[PDB]
C-alpha cells in the first residue's frame, strides 16, 4: 500500500461552487466557460509504481495526465492552455501547480470523509468541486 491509495478509483462530480469565477480569473472565454461549467466529469485516478495517472472524462473534453511526484511536465489543459505542471503530496493533499504566461494556478485534491474535494485557486478566487465514488 502506498502514497495515494485513498485517491485511487473512479469518482463522479456531485457539486461545484464558483467555477465560472475561477475560469474567468484564469482567462477562459465565454463559450468555453459555459460548456465546461455544464460538464459533470468523471475523474479516474490510478497508480502504477511511481507513476500516477489522472483522467477526466466528460461531454466537454476527455483529458489524461501521467506524472511522477515532484517532476515537472508539460500539460495542455482542457481550455487549451499550454502549462508547466508540478504535482506533489503535502501532508496527504495532492498539490498541482500550473505555470503559464507568468501566471499560476493551484489545484488541491484531498480526501474528506467519503468525498474527494478539489479546490482550484487563481489569485484571490477559489472554486470548490466535490466528487463521490462512482
Ligand atoms: O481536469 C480538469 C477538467 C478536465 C476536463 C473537463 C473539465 Br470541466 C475539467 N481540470 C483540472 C481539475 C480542476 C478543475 S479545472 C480543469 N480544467 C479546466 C480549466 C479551465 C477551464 C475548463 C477546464
Amino acid at each position: 500500500s502506498h502514497m495515494c491509495d485513498a485517491f485511487v478509483g473512479t469518482w463522479k462530480l456531485v457539486s461545484s461552487e464558483n467555477f465560472d469565477d475561477y475560469m474567468k480569473e484564469v482567462g477562459v472565454g465565454f463559450a468555453t466557460r459555459k460548456v465546461a461549467g455544464m460538464a459533470k466529469p468523471n475523474m479516474i485516478i490510478s497508480v502504477n509504481g511511481d507513476v500516477i495517472t489522472i483522467k477526466s472524462e466528460s461531454t466537454f473534453k476527455n483529458t489524461e495526465i501521467s506524472f511522477i511526484l515532484g517532476q515537472e511536465f508539460d500539460e495542455v489543459t482542457a481550455d487549451d492552455r499550454k502549462v508547466k505542471s508540478t504535482i506533489t503530496l503535502d501532508g496527504g493533499v495532492l498539490v498541482h501547480v500550473q505555470k503559464w504566461d507568468g501566471k499560476s494556478t493551484t489545484i488541491k485534491r484531498k480526501r474528506e470523509d467519503d468525498k474527494l474535494v478539489v479546490e482550484c485557486v487563481m489569485k484571490g478566487v477559489t472554486s470548490t468541486r466535490v466528487y463521490e465514488r462512482a
